[PDB]
């Protein structure tokens, strides 16, 4: 009902590394 | 209902890997 | 309804990998 | 309902890859 | 109803790699 | 019903891993 | 119901390893 | 129905490494 | 029912290490 | 060698969402 | 061989959503 | 060699959600 | 060689989210 | 070989959520 | 060879959850 | 070579939570 | 080589919950 | 090579909680 | 820059099936 | 920019199944 | 860059399944 | 950058089950 | 930056089952 | 950044099951 | 960064069950 | 960093099981 | 930083179990 991803890398050499999974509500 | 992706990469040498699923609501 | 989707790479080498997948509601 | 697709790739040497798909809402 | 694309590349040597589709809505 | 994901590195050499699942509930 | 993740990392060389995994509930 | 994770690391050398896991009630 | 999951480290070398797993309720 | 399709959807608000593909025998 | 697709909703307000792939066979 | 699918959802709210792959046999 | 898929939902408010995926046989 | 796959809820408020995955025989 | 998937819930509030996974045999 | 998966819940309030993972014989 | 998950709850509030993992023959 | 599975509870409040798991076996 | 797709099935009952999509290269 | 696909299958009953899709590349 | 696909099955009864997928490179 | 996929199987009555996926590089 | 996929069967009954998954790297 | 799989099964009756999966590293 | 697996069955009836999982490194 | 699996089984009748999983530093 | 899994069985009947876990260091 309510997708809110958020993510940055500010200031670094290397980024990161998200997985992000959501899903199964009944 | 709502779908808002936030990614941003600044000042760095690499990027971000993202990986995002979102589904299976009843 | 709503698709919102910001992705921005600013001052670095490499780019980003973004993979979102959106689907699956009733 | 609204398709909102915001990607931009300033001030590097490679560019960024971005696989969005949406659908499935009932 | 309402489609909004946008994808820029600006001050690099590779450009962008952009997959979207939308569709499946009732 | 309400996914809120808040990331960020700042200020740092290396990013971080993250990974997230939620489903499974009725 | 609410999915609430927040993690930041500020001020360091490394980022951090985060696993979450929330499902099973009836 | 409340996921609530709350996880910082500022002013360090080395991040840290957080494994959570959640389900299973009836 | 309720997951609230409260970890910070600020002003060390290194950080923390945390387990913690919960489930097995009827 | 034989293609049979249903889908109806009587006395409801919505329709529904049917992908189906089928190939790939020897 | 022998494709049989059977889908109905009746007595409802949102109808189903169903994917369904059948492929690779020697 | 044989295809048979049956989803009914009758008297309800929301419909189902069904994801169905089959295929790679030799 | 055979694929029978039976789902139905009768007399509820919400539907079942069902995923089946078969198929790595030699 | 043989998929035989039966699933049913009849006088509920909520429905099931099912996962199945099958394969890897040699 | 034979997949033989039984489940049902009859009478109830909330329905189940069912997680199976079969393969890996040589 | 035979899988015979057998779960029922009747005249409850709650359903149950079955994780079933099998593989691994040479 | 014979997999006989048998698990039933009737006459009751609350479900059970099993986690049954079978894997590791030579 | 036999995997018999026996679990019911019949006339109580709450269910059980059984986690059984077996492999390692040359 | 170059396609080179090589398949034959010689000496056999059935064929082979072949699927091959290359792109997305800058 | 060198696409070198090579499959052959002889002396059998059946052949074989091959699925390769490559792209993605900045 | 460079695509090299090797199989081959000689000799058999069955032939062999293979899912070889590549990209995500920046 | 370099792709090698090199299988075979010679002399057998079954053949093989591969699943190769790679990608996520920056 | 190099795949270099190995795997042959040579002399059996039966084959292998290979599963490789390979991508999260910055 | 260099993937160097090797797996081979001679002179027997069956073969091995490997599963491989290598990602995570910033 | 460097990945080299080495595994190999030669004058056996069975074969080997490998399971190897390599990530969480920043 | 250097991932070097190195495990053989050779003038036998079974094969060996080995489960290694690595991962969590910082 | 550094992984190596040696294993070997040779001239026997049966082979050996092995499980190792490594992770958990700052």
């Amino acid at each position: 009902q309510k997708l809110v991803f958020f993510a940055e890398n500010v200031g670094s050499n290397k980024g990161a590394i998200i997985g992000l999974m959501v899903g199964g509500v009944v």
